[PDB]
DNA sequence: ATTATGACGCT
DNA sequence: AGCGTCATG
């Protein structure tokens, strides 16, 4: 009744760059613009592995994780850009620097949570209160929302996509209570006005397009962002959740796409998010644990409390490389040379980080994989990180892993190593 | 041989 | 602390 919390207290946006690494390469090389194109790392094995795909190329069925040679079978005119190689490994610096460009623009509008290289959440609650007070009670014009979709609309009693978008928006704005500074639908609408502004600033000042979702929490914002890509934004209201979730596969919700979501489906015998509403909180907690159970109980009703953390910088800085199959490292000389390559990239990135961001990492995590181990990581050990020196870091990592060589021969390495990873963690202000 | 990361939960 | 899970540019 009057005391149930509906989870409509916040306005939260998720901004996600469209096919980000492709756009970075297309800005640099105008010959790639408005073409089917993709970004690859390496080249010798099956033409390299695709990690990003332009929307033109997605129309041919090109996806991430495809080998470029197979993608060329689907799309013979596919254009390819390769990630830079430094010290024998992929080097993602260009895309990290482009990410910082975008994140710095977003930070002008509100504090953001960097969620990945290409995406950030925005807590717009306060910016919305301010813009509302500025607007007094002036209605919101459709012209302020030129790329916005309202999920669920139009409905009730033209065959073009843009025409449908405008119809849905008109129904939404016609139903608005613009006289109530506390109406959640109004607050989301003003949030969407602000996100149109943020996205226009990003495009004007970087050349990069993005999509976005606007809702009352992070999971709904992320889901909304996905609904109308590319170069569009979507408002998911509290009221739109029952219909949206009634046919939503559970795996589409962030954190339910792996084993936990499979167990929800199998144990409860359901397929769609909305079906979760029929279980009690205690029932869900009995199957999935206290935390997951309470989260699922609120989430299937559109309610989630995870805050937008004030964090625009990555918490860890890491360097990793796989050595698959016949290229696994089988001598100490090899292991030490590759630890040095990784350590040198880490030193470069860490020194830049210290100059830009006034912090220093204090812990070094060393991770390896051995041949014949299914797990991603086979051993993960930490050591102190007291100096930004690649030779010291590689010697320290070798010291923490050298007891892994089950070879009686001290020159050989067995079983051979199929992955090396160096990660700097536990930052302190300096 | 589906690679390079990066956040977070569990014990 | 070390491991597992979820996410994917
Ligand atoms: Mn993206
Ligand atoms: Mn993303
Ligand atoms: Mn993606």
């Amino acid at each position: 009744g009057p005391h149930m919390a509906t989870g409509q207290d916040r306005v939260v946006a998720l901004v996600d760059m469209d096919c980000f690494f492709v756009q970075v390469e297309q800005r640099q090389n105008p010959h790639l613009r408005n073409k089917p194109c993709a970004v690859v790392q390496y080249k010798s094995w099956k033409g390299g592995g695709i990690i990003a795909v332009s929307y033109e190329a997605r129309a041919f069925g090109v996806t991430r994780s495809m080998w470029a040679d197979d993608a060329k079978k689907l799309c013979p005119d596919l254009l390819l850009a390769q990630v830079r190689e430094s010290r024998g490994k992929a080097n993602l610096t260009k895309y990290r620097e482009a990410s910082v460009e975008v994140m710095e623009i977003m930070s002008r509008f509100a504090v953001i949570e960097r969620a990945s290289i290409d995406e950030a959440y925005v807590d717009l609650t306060s910016a919305v209160q301010e813009r509302l007070q500025k607007l007094q009670g002036q209605p919101i014009s459709a012209d302020l929302l030129p790329s916005t979709y309202i999920e669920g609309l139009p409905q009730g009693p033209t065959v073009q996509k843009e025409g449908m978008r405008k119809q849905g928006l008109f129904q939404w704005l016609d139903s608005l209570q613009i006289d109530n500074l506390t109406s959640p639908d109004l607050q989301l609408t003003v949030g969407a006005v602000i996100v149109e502004e943020m996205r226009a600033a990003i495009e004007r000042e970087t050349g990069f397009q993005c999509s976005a979702g606007i809702s009352h929490n992070k999971v709904l914002a992320k889901l909304a962002c996905g609904l109308n890509k590319p170069n569009r934004q979507t408002l998911v209201s509290h009221g739109s959740v029952p219909q949206l979730f009634s046919q939503m596969p559970i795996r589409k919700i962030r954190s339910l796409g792996g084993k936990l979501g499979a167990s929800v489906i199998e144990i409860l015998g359901i397929e769609y998010m909305g079906e979760l509403t029929q279980f009690t909180e205690s029932q869900l907690q009995s199957h999935f644990g206290e935390k997951n159970g309470s989260w699922l109980y609120a989430m299937c009703r559109g309610i989630e409390h995870d805050p937008v953390k004030p964090r625009q910088l990555p918490k860890t800085i890491g360097c990793s490389k796989n050595f698959p199959g016949k290229t696994a490292l089988a001598t100490r000389e090899q292991v030490q040379w590759w630890l040095l390559q990784l350590a040198q990239e880490l030193e470069e990135r860490l020194t830049k980080d210290r100059n830009d961001n006034d912090r220093v990492a204090t812990q070094l995590v060393v991770s390896i994989r051995v041949q014949g181990d299914k797990r991603l990581s086979s051993l993960r050990r930490c050591c102190a990180l007291t100096r930004y020196d690649a030779h010291k870091m590689s010697h320290d990592a070798f010291t923490v892993i050298k007891n892994c060589n089950t070879s009686g021969i001290q020159t050989e390495w067995s079983p051979p190593l199929t992955m090396l990873f160096l990660c700097a963690t536990k930052f302190s202000a300096s």
